[PDB]
């Protein structure tokens, strides 16, 4: 279902924005990061084996951005701020991916 | 059996990762590799219906979740607390003894 892919991918995008936009000292950070990683794992596990999705810009861009977020947290733990230039890049990839997503791309 | 093969590999990575000293330069890679194997195992078998009735699956799932929850809360260099690490390793042995017998 394409509508379901749009709903699920929008939710993940919102979680990335929520997690990345918290204050670096914020106490909810560890919880936010944990929820994001659970959302990311579910999204990947649901959609990565769907072959044709690799042809969607929305999928490639979200998959790449989630990997950028995941790689940072698995290296440094949940309260390490993502480097500012990567954070900017990730949030920009979220915007480009969401613009494709809601056009059915 | 594919499930036995995959679960043995995960057990082995848990044992390898938990046994490393905190000075080991491979710890970061080892935790990452374990996280990846753990994700692939759960994604592959949590969907399978029959397996939640298997002791090996429940015990592995539980122990991977204990490993996961620790490393999502701390960096890869933070050791799992000693008493939990020992319990995890013991559940690995229990799970493997059931796994090898088809349970």
């Amino acid at each position: 279902e394409d509508e379901e892919y749009i709903k699920d991918t929008s939710a993940v995008i919102s979680k990335v924005r929520s997690t990345l936009s918290m204050q670096k000292t914020d106490p909810n950070v560890a919880d936010a990061v944990a929820e994001l990683r659970e959302a990311s794992n579910s999204w990947v596990a649901k959609y990565r084996k769907e072959k044709a999705l690799l042809g969607k810009a929305s999928f490639r861009d979200i998959y790449s951005a989630l990997n950028a977020v995941s790689g940072h947290y698995v290296s440094f733990g949940p309260t390490a701020p993502i480097p500012a230039k990567r954070k900017a890049r990730i949030l920009e990839e979220m915007e480009t991916a969401e613009k494709a997503l809601t056009r059915g791309r």
